[PDB]
């Protein structure tokens, strides 16, 4: 059987950072795959001020058994103090793809 | 305190940015990420439509999700825009703390 | 009114993504498909870091159709084993969800 999987959402200030973060967690085998979507814009209040920054949206694939380690790793290498680090559950997926995801870890 | 992620689409960046600033000011979401350059396909009144759109991803909590949806829906140019809620099973403690603190 | 879900699938290019979306829509296995080109997928293969420019697909459907959608998507997909993951929708705008269920 395959271990339950998840997708992790994280945002980086730019493409270089996003790729460095992705390369690192992939090497550490904490994620099986990482999708980087550049050209994004994030709006949020930071200490009372409305900010609007350019960001690269990251979507990382891994399993529940690695999510904790993945977030800890991402947070350490991330330039931001409190980066976006959210985990969404994958309730279902193609069996063979999930096997590859599991095998990659 | 359970966090959730909300999916919404807008016709252009101006409208998307307007929607975000609005819900952020009302403290119904802590953050909104906009992704332009997208395309949506769906049937409408019998024909397959293909529209250029901006994908929105907002972060909030279960306690605020309903109010967030109503507000977005109200200011959205469309009558029935995409408004979907996905559950967050885990997240960095500090980020989640910041998210909750940013809400109403 | 069946529970809805969102399906993530990655396509190698814009043409493939639109063809896949049109196909599943015609088959009534999804209600809507959002395509985000310009995405980069990173993963190890044969021992070396692969970097592919792809299209991120986000499809809307219900749990009663998730399995059929995945099978249709995989079959028409040019890759042998494309990314095919299902995320649950725990909530959403009532009218939107009704339209979603009705489109199926």
């Amino acid at each position: 059987s395959n271990t339950a999987s998840v997708v992790v959402l994280c945002t980086a200030p730019d493409e270089a950072t996003a790729q460095d973060l992705a390369a690192k967690v992939l090497a550490e085998k904490l994620a099986a795959c990482a999708t980087l979507i550049p050209g994004a814009t994030s709006l949020y209040y930071w200490e009372g001020k409305l900010e609007q920054e350019y960001e690269v949206q990251m979507i990382l694939k891994t399993t529940v058994s690695h999510q904790q380690a993945l977030l800890e790793c991402l947070k350490s290498h991330h330039p931001y103090q409190t980066p976006e680090l959210l985990v969404l559950p994958v309730t279902h997926g193609d069996t063979d793809y999930l096997s590859w995801l599991n095998a990659s870890l």
